[PDB]
């Protein structure tokens, strides 16, 4: 209940989140750069938690969440979003995402998210 799959196209963001995740006692199961790969790693890893960036809509992270929920109704996904992306956030939650983190990330908020979701 501590393996996390981090999804983000941006390398730094991955580095960054991973950092935080690991400092808070969680472990990184793997990383992906889009929804597609995501679904795949999900299948192969069965991570406890997933973090899914949705700051770039054309990336269709939302569809990626609905796919995961299909394949795993009890999946625990947290979405990363940017300031002002309120409506996508809503969508994502309606889609089955458990909670959200807003960038620029605030360490305690992340850890708090990982925590609630467990």
């Amino acid at each position: 209940g501590k393996r996390v799959l981090i999804v983000d196209d941006a390398a730094f963001m991955r580095m960054m989140l991973k950092d935080i995740i690991t400092k808070a006692g969680y472990e990184v199961a793997g990383e992906a750069t889009n929804g597609r790969e995501a679904v795949e790693k999900y299948k192969e890893l069965k991570p406890d938690i997933v973090t899914m960036d949705i700051t770039m809509p054309e990336m269709n992270g939302i569809d990626a969440i609905k796919e995961i929920m299909k394949i795993d109704p009890n999946a625990k996904i947290i979405v990363c979003s940017a300031m002002g992306q309120q409506a996508m956030v809503i969508e994502a939650i309606k889609a089955g995402a458990k909670d959200f983190i807003v960038k620029p990330f605030q360490p305690s908020r992340v850890v708090e998210a990982l925590n609630k979701v467990s």
